[PDB]
């Protein structure tokens, strides 16, 4: 499913991502926006043989299993498919676990080159929350 902007937002904020671990619901709807353009099915290998899966572009090697990533850890204990779905709620209970990790929303590449110290707000804006 692709997600329009405010649907997004309004889904996360349901799933209780606003102001998770102190970012604002405009980190979590930008982040989306650059890893996945808003597609629950985008997936994108790495060089590394893993791969990445759904909105949050959530990765195999320490995240998930997919059967194919030699040594994966899978912390979230969930076919990385899973990550796929057109409902979130797998995708926001393990982003939840990801970024309790140590480093934040370091943690999701675009996030920090490409909202990371933007006016975030503006994901939300015009958007009945
Ligand atoms: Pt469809
Ligand atoms: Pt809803």
């Amino acid at each position: 499913k692709v997600f329009g902007r405010c649907e997004l937002a309004a889904a996360m904020k349901r799933h209780g991502l606003d102001n998770y671990r102190g970012y604002s619901l405009g980190n979590w709807v930008c982040a989306a926006k650059f890893e996945s353009n808003f597609n629950t099915q985008a997936t994108n290998r790495n060089t590394d043989g893993s791969t990445d899966y759904g909105i949050l572009q959530i990765n195999s090697r320490w995240w998930c299993n997919d059967g194919r990533t030699p040594g994966s850890r899978n912390l979230c204990n969930i076919p990385c498919s899973a990550l796929l779905s057109s409902d979130i709620t797998a995708s926001v209970n393990c982003a939840k676990k990801i970024v309790s990790d140590g480093n934040g929303m370091n943690a999701w590449v675009a996030w920090r080159n490409r909202c990371k110290g933007t006016d975030v707000q503006a994901w939300i804006r015009g958007c009945r929350l």
